[PDB]
Protein backbone atom coordinates (compact mmCIF):
# COMPACT_ATOMS: atom_id res chain seq x y z
CA UNK A 1 0.00 0.00 0.00
CA UNK A 2 1.27 3.23 -0.31
CA UNK A 3 3.17 4.38 2.59
CA UNK A 4 0.29 7.11 3.43
CA UNK A 5 -2.10 4.67 4.02
CA UNK A 6 0.53 2.63 6.56
CA UNK A 7 1.29 5.62 8.17
CA UNK A 8 -2.14 6.47 8.75
CA UNK A 9 -2.99 2.91 9.73
CA UNK A 10 -0.24 2.98 12.34
CA UNK A 11 -1.10 6.44 13.79
CA UNK A 12 -4.39 5.28 14.36
CA UNK A 13 -3.39 1.80 15.68
CA UNK A 14 -0.62 3.35 18.37
CA UNK A 15 -4.10 5.90 19.33
CA UNK A 16 -6.23 2.88 19.86
CA UNK A 17 -4.11 1.18 22.01
CA UNK A 18 -3.47 3.97 24.60
CA UNK A 19 -7.14 3.73 24.82
CA UNK A 20 -7.51 0.20 24.82
CA UNK A 21 -4.54 -0.40 27.92
CA UNK A 22 -6.54 2.81 30.10
CA UNK A 23 -10.69 2.94 29.08
CA UNK A 24 -11.95 5.84 30.62
CA UNK A 25 -14.51 5.18 32.87
CA UNK A 26 -17.86 6.93 34.73
CA UNK A 27 -17.46 10.33 33.07
CA UNK A 28 -21.03 11.14 33.60
CA UNK A 29 -24.45 10.05 35.81
CA UNK A 30 -28.08 9.32 35.07
CA UNK A 31 -29.23 12.61 36.57
CA UNK A 32 -27.21 14.87 34.23
CA UNK A 33 -29.65 14.28 31.84
CA UNK A 34 -33.33 14.15 30.98
CA UNK A 35 -35.00 10.82 28.94
CA UNK A 36 -37.13 12.40 25.80
CA UNK A 37 -37.89 9.04 23.83
CA UNK A 38 -37.61 5.32 23.49
CA UNK A 39 -35.81 4.68 20.29
CA UNK A 40 -35.08 0.70 20.54
CA UNK A 41 -35.83 -2.04 22.90
CA UNK A 42 -34.48 -5.81 22.67
CA UNK A 43 -33.83 -8.55 25.58
CA UNK A 44 -31.05 -7.09 27.88
CA UNK A 45 -30.93 -3.31 26.96
CA UNK A 46 -32.68 -0.01 25.47
CA UNK A 47 -31.87 3.12 23.67
CA UNK A 48 -33.15 6.33 24.33
CA UNK A 49 -32.88 10.01 23.53
CA UNK A 50 -31.68 11.99 26.50
CA UNK A 51 -30.95 15.72 26.44
CA UNK A 52 -27.91 16.16 28.95
CA UNK A 53 -29.39 19.27 31.55
CA UNK A 54 -26.48 21.78 31.20
CA UNK A 55 -25.69 22.15 28.07
CA UNK A 56 -28.67 21.25 25.82
CA UNK A 57 -26.69 18.43 23.79
CA UNK A 58 -28.85 15.43 22.59
CA UNK A 59 -27.42 12.22 22.82
CA UNK A 60 -28.30 8.70 21.94
CA UNK A 61 -28.20 6.53 25.41
CA UNK A 62 -27.65 2.47 25.26
CA UNK A 63 -28.61 0.91 28.59
CA UNK A 64 -28.02 -2.44 29.75
CA UNK A 65 -30.00 -4.17 32.42
CA UNK A 66 -26.89 -6.26 34.56
CA UNK A 67 -28.67 -9.15 35.29
CA UNK A 68 -30.46 -9.66 32.37
CA UNK A 69 -26.76 -9.42 30.57
CA UNK A 70 -25.66 -11.95 33.06
CA UNK A 71 -28.86 -14.05 32.58
CA UNK A 72 -28.68 -14.19 28.30
CA UNK A 73 -24.76 -14.79 29.07
CA UNK A 74 -23.33 -11.39 27.45
CA UNK A 75 -20.96 -10.24 29.84
CA UNK A 76 -17.89 -10.47 28.53
CA UNK A 77 -19.65 -8.94 25.24
CA UNK A 78 -20.73 -5.52 26.55
CA UNK A 79 -17.39 -5.55 28.28
CA UNK A 80 -16.04 -5.45 24.51
CA UNK A 81 -18.50 -3.01 23.22
CA UNK A 82 -17.47 -0.09 25.92
CA UNK A 83 -13.65 -0.85 26.16
CA UNK A 84 -13.64 -0.67 21.99
CA UNK A 85 -15.98 2.06 21.68
CA UNK A 86 -14.24 4.64 23.92
CA UNK A 87 -10.98 3.78 22.06
CA UNK A 88 -11.85 3.86 18.34
CA UNK A 89 -11.79 7.20 16.53
CA UNK A 90 -12.80 7.02 12.60
CA UNK A 91 -15.83 9.04 10.41
CA UNK A 92 -17.90 6.31 10.10
CA UNK A 93 -18.24 4.99 13.57
CA UNK A 94 -20.39 6.50 16.26
CA UNK A 95 -18.72 8.95 19.03
CA UNK A 96 -18.90 7.50 22.48
CA UNK A 97 -19.38 10.32 24.72
CA UNK A 98 -19.45 8.75 28.31
CA UNK A 99 -19.96 5.98 29.58
CA UNK A 100 -20.40 4.89 33.90
CA UNK A 101 -22.54 2.16 35.68
CA UNK A 102 -24.81 2.53 38.96
CA UNK A 103 -26.21 -0.50 41.28
CA UNK A 104 -28.61 -1.93 38.10
CA UNK A 105 -27.63 -0.73 34.64
CA UNK A 106 -24.22 -0.31 32.40
CA UNK A 107 -24.75 3.13 30.20
CA UNK A 108 -23.07 4.46 27.12
CA UNK A 109 -23.89 7.85 25.74
CA UNK A 110 -23.66 8.17 22.31
CA UNK A 111 -23.74 10.82 19.65
CA UNK A 112 -27.56 10.82 18.00
CA UNK A 113 -27.75 10.43 14.40
CA UNK A 114 -31.61 11.91 13.88
CA UNK A 115 -31.47 10.59 10.38
CA UNK A 116 -32.71 7.00 11.39
CA UNK A 117 -31.69 3.54 10.12
CA UNK A 118 -30.59 2.58 6.73
CA UNK A 119 -32.79 0.04 7.08
CA UNK A 120 -35.82 2.17 7.16
CA UNK A 121 -34.47 4.36 4.26
CA UNK A 122 -33.95 0.82 2.16
CA UNK A 123 -36.99 -0.82 2.89
CA UNK A 124 -39.37 3.01 2.51
CA UNK A 125 -37.64 3.39 -1.45
CA UNK A 126 -37.29 -0.07 -1.90
CA UNK A 127 -33.70 -1.00 -3.32
CA UNK A 128 -30.93 1.65 -3.94
CA UNK A 129 -29.25 2.17 -7.48
CA UNK A 130 -25.57 1.06 -7.50
CA UNK A 131 -23.74 4.26 -7.31
CA UNK A 132 -26.21 5.06 -4.04
CA UNK A 133 -25.28 1.28 -2.86
CA UNK A 134 -21.54 2.27 -3.71
CA UNK A 135 -21.36 5.05 -1.36
CA UNK A 136 -22.43 3.11 1.61
CA UNK A 137 -20.30 0.22 0.55
CA UNK A 138 -17.39 2.27 0.37
CA UNK A 139 -17.44 3.48 3.93
CA UNK A 140 -17.95 0.70 5.53
CA UNK A 141 -14.76 -0.93 3.10
CA UNK A 142 -12.92 1.93 4.67
CA UNK A 143 -14.57 1.33 8.27
CA UNK A 144 -13.35 -2.46 8.44
CA UNK A 145 -10.30 -1.52 7.21
CA UNK A 146 -9.63 1.04 9.93
CA UNK A 147 -11.27 -1.88 12.34
CA UNK A 148 -9.17 -4.93 11.30
CA UNK A 149 -5.95 -3.02 11.37
CA UNK A 150 -6.61 -2.97 15.08
CA UNK A 151 -7.47 -6.10 15.03
CA UNK A 152 -11.17 -5.50 15.63
CA UNK A 153 -14.03 -7.98 14.44
CA UNK A 154 -17.15 -6.09 14.46
CA UNK A 155 -19.54 -9.35 13.59
CA UNK A 156 -22.84 -7.49 13.28
CA UNK A 157 -23.14 -5.67 9.99
CA UNK A 158 -27.04 -4.99 8.62
CA UNK A 159 -28.54 -2.13 7.64
CA UNK A 160 -29.86 -1.82 10.96
CA UNK A 161 -26.73 -0.52 12.53
CA UNK A 162 -25.94 1.84 10.22
CA UNK A 163 -27.17 5.19 10.75
CA UNK A 164 -27.56 8.17 7.79
CA UNK A 165 -26.32 11.29 9.14
CA UNK A 166 -26.94 14.81 8.48
CA UNK A 167 -24.41 15.04 5.60
CA UNK A 168 -25.90 11.42 4.38
CA UNK A 169 -22.80 9.65 5.45
CA UNK A 170 -23.12 6.25 7.64
CA UNK A 171 -22.68 5.92 11.05
CA UNK A 172 -21.74 2.52 12.29
CA UNK A 173 -24.04 1.90 15.45
CA UNK A 174 -23.86 -1.03 18.30
CA UNK A 175 -20.57 -2.84 18.94
CA UNK A 176 -22.28 -5.63 21.00
CA UNK A 177 -20.43 -8.13 19.34
CA UNK A 178 -17.18 -6.74 18.39
CA UNK A 179 -13.96 -7.95 19.42
CA UNK A 180 -10.26 -7.40 19.73
CA UNK A 181 -9.19 -10.77 17.92
CA UNK A 182 -5.62 -11.76 17.17
CA UNK A 183 -6.27 -15.14 15.00
CA UNK A 184 -9.94 -16.89 15.44
CA UNK A 185 -12.72 -16.49 17.79
CA UNK A 186 -15.62 -18.88 18.26
CA UNK A 187 -19.54 -17.55 19.60
CA UNK A 188 -22.05 -17.90 17.53
CA UNK A 189 -23.50 -14.36 17.09
CA UNK A 190 -24.15 -11.84 14.73
CA UNK A 191 -27.84 -12.32 12.48
CA UNK A 192 -29.22 -14.92 10.91
CA UNK A 193 -29.17 -13.32 7.44
CA UNK A 194 -25.60 -11.84 7.67
CA UNK A 195 -23.52 -14.99 8.78
CA UNK A 196 -21.05 -16.46 6.85
CA UNK A 197 -20.79 -20.63 6.62
CA UNK A 198 -17.73 -20.74 8.88
CA UNK A 199 -20.47 -19.37 11.91
CA UNK A 200 -22.76 -21.22 11.01
CA UNK A 201 -20.75 -24.42 10.93
CA UNK A 202 -19.21 -23.29 14.38
CA UNK A 203 -15.67 -23.11 12.89
CA UNK A 204 -13.08 -20.88 14.68
CA UNK A 205 -13.12 -17.88 12.37
CA UNK A 206 -11.85 -14.52 11.61
CA UNK A 207 -12.13 -11.26 10.24
CA UNK A 208 -13.15 -12.85 6.84
CA UNK A 209 -16.57 -12.67 8.31
CA UNK A 210 -17.11 -9.13 8.18
CA UNK A 211 -15.99 -9.09 4.78
CA UNK A 212 -19.40 -11.99 3.57
CA UNK A 213 -21.28 -9.79 5.52
CA UNK A 214 -20.44 -7.17 3.05
CA UNK A 215 -21.37 -8.94 0.27
CA UNK A 216 -24.93 -9.36 1.77
CA UNK A 217 -25.04 -5.91 3.06
CA UNK A 218 -24.79 -4.95 -0.81
CA UNK A 219 -27.07 -7.51 -2.08
CA UNK A 220 -29.27 -6.16 -0.18
CA UNK A 221 -28.80 -2.42 -0.62
CA UNK A 222 -29.01 -3.03 -4.16
CA UNK A 223 -31.88 -5.56 -4.73
CA UNK A 224 -33.55 -4.67 -1.52
CA UNK A 225 -33.79 -7.96 0.13
CA UNK A 226 -30.76 -10.49 1.21
CA UNK A 227 -29.42 -12.64 -1.17
CA UNK A 228 -30.32 -16.09 1.35
CA UNK A 229 -33.67 -14.89 2.30
CA UNK A 230 -36.11 -17.70 3.76
CA UNK A 231 -38.54 -17.84 6.05
CA UNK A 232 -36.85 -19.57 9.16
CA UNK A 233 -33.17 -19.19 9.98
CA UNK A 234 -33.01 -22.84 9.23
CA UNK A 235 -33.79 -22.49 6.06
CA UNK A 236 -31.37 -19.56 5.45
CA UNK A 237 -28.54 -21.28 6.66
CA UNK A 238 -28.91 -24.56 4.39
CA UNK A 239 -29.08 -21.45 1.80
CA UNK A 240 -25.94 -20.02 3.02
CA UNK A 241 -23.93 -22.77 3.46
CA UNK A 242 -24.45 -23.89 -0.21
CA UNK A 243 -22.53 -21.88 -2.54
CA UNK A 244 -25.22 -20.47 -4.70
CA UNK A 245 -26.84 -17.21 -5.03
CA UNK A 246 -29.15 -16.05 -7.44
CA UNK A 247 -28.87 -12.43 -8.79
CA UNK A 248 -31.19 -10.14 -10.03
CA UNK A 249 -30.84 -9.23 -13.84
CA UNK A 250 -30.94 -5.52 -13.41
CA UNK A 251 -27.56 -5.94 -11.38
CA UNK A 252 -24.42 -4.88 -13.21
CA UNK A 253 -21.90 -7.70 -14.40
CA UNK A 254 -19.47 -5.84 -12.30
CA UNK A 255 -21.51 -5.61 -9.17
CA UNK A 256 -22.33 -9.63 -9.53
CA UNK A 257 -18.26 -10.45 -10.09
CA UNK A 258 -17.62 -8.49 -6.61
CA UNK A 259 -20.55 -10.28 -4.84
CA UNK A 260 -19.26 -13.26 -5.75
CA UNK A 261 -15.95 -13.00 -4.56
CA UNK A 262 -17.12 -11.44 -1.41
CA UNK A 263 -19.92 -14.66 -0.65
CA UNK A 264 -17.32 -17.33 -1.23
CA UNK A 265 -18.22 -20.10 1.03
CA UNK A 266 -14.28 -20.80 1.29
CA UNK A 267 -12.77 -18.19 3.35
CA UNK A 268 -9.70 -19.03 1.72
CA UNK A 269 -11.04 -17.53 -1.25
CA UNK A 270 -12.98 -14.57 0.26
CA UNK A 271 -12.48 -10.86 -0.86
CA UNK A 272 -10.79 -9.05 1.81
CA UNK A 273 -9.11 -12.37 3.20
CA UNK A 274 -6.90 -12.63 0.38
CA UNK A 275 -2.55 -12.19 0.31
CA UNK A 276 -3.48 -8.61 -0.93
CA UNK A 277 -6.63 -8.32 1.62
CA UNK A 278 -8.75 -4.89 1.37
CA UNK A 279 -7.17 -3.65 -1.75
CA UNK A 280 -8.86 -6.27 -4.03
CA UNK A 281 -12.05 -4.57 -3.24
CA UNK A 282 -10.79 -1.23 -3.55
CA UNK A 283 -9.12 -1.85 -6.93
CA UNK A 284 -11.79 -4.17 -8.19
CA UNK A 285 -13.96 -2.61 -11.40
CA UNK A 286 -17.07 -1.96 -9.27
CA UNK A 287 -15.34 0.48 -7.41
CA UNK A 288 -14.02 2.19 -10.43
CA UNK A 289 -15.67 5.75 -9.70
CA UNK A 290 -14.79 5.97 -5.80
CA UNK A 291 -12.42 8.10 -4.54
CA UNK A 292 -10.88 6.67 -1.39
CA UNK A 293 -9.82 9.72 0.41
CA UNK A 294 -12.55 12.11 -0.90
CA UNK A 295 -14.92 9.49 1.03
CA UNK A 296 -12.90 9.79 4.12
CA UNK A 297 -12.49 13.19 3.92
CA UNK A 298 -16.64 13.26 3.51
CA UNK A 299 -15.90 15.95 0.37
CA UNK A 300 -18.51 13.62 -1.53
CA UNK A 301 -21.79 15.14 -1.98
CA UNK A 302 -24.39 12.54 -0.73
CA UNK A 303 -26.81 10.38 -2.67
CA UNK A 304 -29.71 12.01 0.38
CA UNK A 305 -29.83 13.40 2.97
CA UNK A 306 -32.72 12.48 5.84
CA UNK A 307 -35.33 14.58 6.33
CA UNK A 308 -35.70 15.98 10.08
CA UNK A 309 -36.32 19.26 11.74
CA UNK A 310 -33.11 19.02 14.29
CA UNK A 311 -31.09 17.72 16.63
CA UNK A 312 -34.28 16.52 18.54
CA UNK A 313 -36.01 14.79 15.98
CA UNK A 314 -37.33 11.47 16.32
CA UNK A 315 -39.58 11.15 13.69
CA UNK A 316 -37.03 8.60 11.62
CA UNK A 317 -37.42 6.64 14.96
CA UNK A 318 -40.10 4.31 15.32
CA UNK A 319 -42.81 4.42 18.80
CA UNK A 320 -41.94 1.93 21.97
CA UNK A 321 -43.63 1.73 25.44
CA UNK A 322 -41.93 3.75 27.48
CA UNK A 323 -40.86 1.83 30.49
CA UNK A 324 -39.09 2.94 33.26
CA UNK A 325 -35.03 3.56 34.03
CA UNK A 326 -34.61 1.82 37.51
CA UNK A 327 -32.34 2.05 39.88
CA UNK A 328 -32.26 -1.31 42.73
CA UNK A 329 -31.41 0.14 46.05
CA UNK A 330 -28.85 -2.46 46.17
CA UNK A 331 -25.79 -3.01 43.84
CA UNK A 332 -26.35 -6.03 41.39
CA UNK A 333 -23.37 -8.00 39.58
CA UNK A 334 -20.74 -5.35 40.78
CA UNK A 335 -17.90 -8.01 40.15
CA UNK A 336 -18.76 -9.36 36.56
CA UNK A 337 -19.06 -5.40 35.53
CA UNK A 338 -15.97 -4.06 37.53
CA UNK A 339 -13.71 -2.78 34.61
CA UNK A 340 -16.88 -0.93 33.04
C1 LIG B 1 -8.41 -16.63 -5.63
O1 LIG B 1 -7.25 -16.79 -4.78
C2 LIG B 1 -7.36 -17.73 -3.85
O2 LIG B 1 -8.33 -18.40 -3.66
C3 LIG B 1 -6.08 -17.84 -3.04
N1 LIG B 1 -6.37 -18.65 -1.83
C4 LIG B 1 -4.99 -18.49 -3.91
C5 LIG B 1 -5.23 -19.94 -4.24
C6 LIG B 1 -6.07 -20.30 -5.28
C7 LIG B 1 -6.31 -21.63 -5.58
C8 LIG B 1 -5.71 -22.62 -4.85
C9 LIG B 1 -4.88 -22.28 -3.80
C10 LIG B 1 -4.64 -20.95 -3.50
Amino acid sequence: EQESVKEFLAKAKEEFLKKWESPSQNTAQLDHFDRIKTLGTGSFGRVMLVKHKETGNHYAMKILDKQKVVKLKQIEHTLNEKRILQAVNFPFLVKLEFSFKDNSNLYMVMEYVPGGEMFSHLRRIGRFSEPHARFYAAQIVLTFEYLHSLDLIYRDLKPENLLIDQQGYIQVTDFGFAKRVKGRTWTLCGTPEYLAPEIILSKGYNKAVDWWALGVLIYEMAAGYPPFFADQPIQIYEKIVSGKVRFPSHFSSDLKDLLRNLLQVDLTKRFGNLKNGVNDIKNHKWFATTDWIAIYQRKVEAPFIPKFKGPGDTSNFDDYEEEEIRVSINEKCGKEFTEF
